[PDB]
């Protein structure tokens, strides 16, 4: 692809925080801390699972960032509509107003629904993410293998402003404590 030049400065938003994460000082690392992180609830806050959201919103444009996934068992990434469902179960979906790719058990899915398996011969260590607002377009991108396409959402709705999805996913496994980290431009 050549994408890099639409880069973008994410930073994570802390207020939106499952409140066991814990945000580095720039805002642009995040991992489960082994208990509650000390905050105090609010309504922003995802609730049931290990999820955050970028601080920037997008309702127009181009945009590409980068994901460092390295030593992860388990994660979601994308880009979710401003009003999503906060509290409670739900799952990831453009009709929940999700457009996100996962590893889970040893294999990588898009979260349509239901999820569609992924091709990918070379486990990434790092994801770009291409959001083309006018087209209605979210693109995954593998950056440890050249920069080979991961996967195309298109006739996307978004029905609102866009904010940038995280999961660091449970570490039950006690092999799930890395980080997701915002790459330098
Ligand atoms: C299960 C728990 N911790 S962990 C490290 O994954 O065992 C948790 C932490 C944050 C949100 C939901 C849940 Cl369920």
């Amino acid at each position: 692809h050549h994408h890099h030049h639409h880069m973008v400065h994410i930073t994570l938003d802390r207020n939106t925080a499952n409140s066991w994460l814990i945000i580095s000082k720039d805002r642009r690392q995040v991992r489960m801390g082994d208990t509650h992180q000390n905050v105090s609830d609010n309504k922003e806050r995802f609730s049931n699972y290990p999820m955050v959201l970028g601080a920037q919103r997008f309702s127009s444009g181009k945009m590409y960032w980068e994901v460092d996934v390295t030593q992860k068992e388990a994660w979601d990434l994308g880009v979710c509509r401003d009003s999503v469902q906060r509290k409670g179960q739900f799952s990831l979906s453009p009709e929940n107003g999700f457009w996100t790719i996962w590893l889970w058990q040893d294999s990588y899915e898009a979260g349509t629904s239901p999820q569609t398996t992924l091709h990918i011969q070379v486990p990434p260590c790092q994801i770009g993410i291409f959001v083309d607002y006018e087209a209605g377009v979210v693109s995954f991108y593998n950056i440890t293998d050249h920069g080979s396409l991961i996967y195309t959402f298109s006739e996307c709705v978004f029905a609102g402003p866009l904010r940038p999805f995280f999961n660091v996913g449970f570490n039950y496994s006690g092999g799930n404590a890395a980080p997701l980290k915002l790459c330098p431009l």
